[PDB]
């Protein structure tokens, strides 16, 4: 898996490595570095399981928030 | 209506005005300028109807992208 499809869903077409840096956590609790994520983009790397799990939690959290908004704004 | 919930749904906790400048267009088809959106965020302005619709577009397209990626990641 690549980060690209995650970036479209969490941040849109123009997602940055910096945008992932504010939500990505290392196993020991440190922030994941913007330059590490840039390397993922630059080398089009497959992601490790820890990051996929971390990103998959964000997607399920965002789906809840997005669904509440869509409900509150239905039928303009 | 305020942009804050839209920023949460579209870009998360650390959303910026520039992320909006890249998806918002003026009626004539020109881009919306970062400093107008900075004013909306900074002073918590009420949103205009033309803006609300464009953001509603964004929410609805994202659900489709986001719900689909989740079906490709179901049951780890």
């Amino acid at each position: 898996m690549k980060i690209h499809e995650f970036g479209l869903a969490l941040f849109g077409e123009h997602y940055s490595a910096n945008q992932f840096a504010k939500i990505l956590i290392n196993k020991d609790g440190s922030n994941v570095d913007r330059k590490t994520i840039q390397n993922w983009i630059n080398r089009d790397q497959d992601l490790n399981d820890w990051v996929i799990v971390q990103l998959k939690e964000e997607l399920l959290k965002r789906e809840v928030i997005l669904k509440n908004l869509l409900t509150n704004l239905s039928q303009a």
